[PDB]
């Protein structure tokens, strides 16, 4: 198994706005999280549930966002046995899977969200069931 | 996919100690979640996460906890087209491999916890990585 991942913002999830989002290049399974602020701690917690649904990648394809390329993140994926190739934000082959990804989360929110009446923010209450009705709907 | 779920009180895990613990009974495949109460409204978070983690189910059982056997949660396993089935605590049918699976996560947590130095409860910002490493071991 081999990962991209990366953050997006999505306002309709407020506060919690930030989405770590990691793809598996072979299947294209997607885990996503919620986040209030992009730190290398956010994506460590974001990998950890990701190796619970997924397993144990052989590595990881980011950006070279500060949140990827810091002392404590190097360490967190040493310590799992992960390796981790970084490119420039949006870089073809290490990040284009993980942005389709991204628009067709984005999509699916609203329309989900749409559908139960929200034309902006989600309640936060109704936030954790939507995402996660968007990961299935899209595996 | 039929599924056994329950709730399991792990004070390492506290202030949220109420563990809900799914497992697929034909992979034996395990999902928890934390909870600082045992509610209609937990028991449909856990579901929702065990959903994107594993697939819709065809069928769920539980015992006749207050938590499922509610119109709350009729009607979301409803929403959902997942059928239920209800038992007395501890029936061996519907819920003896689910609590063969409450037992072996509060071992692995046990041992993960007391690996990383924690004797007692878990630091409650190190907990949500060490039940996914749990839940990872397990699967």
């Amino acid at each position: 198994q081999i990962w991209q991942t990366n953050f997006t913002l999505e306002p309709r999830m407020a506060p919690r706005s930030w989405l770590a989002v990691t793809v598996d290049t072979a299947s294209s399974a997607i885990v996503v999280t919620q986040h209030g602020r992009v730190t290398s701690v956010a994506a460590q917690h974001h990998w950890a549930t990701a190796i619970a649904v997924l397993g144990r990648p052989k590595a990881i394809k980011t950006d070279n966002g500060s949140c990827f390329t810091s002392k404590s993140t190097r360490e967190w994926l040493a310590r799992w046995g992960i390796a981790h190739t970084t490119g420039i934000p949006g870089n073809s082959q290490g990040q284009a899977m993980v942005e389709r990804a991204n628009r067709l989360l984005k999509d699916k929110i609203r329309v989900l969200a749409e559908g139960d009446g929200f034309m902006k923010r989600i309640p936060t209450s109704k936030q954790g069931e939507l995402l996660a009705k968007a990961m299935y709907a899209l595996n």
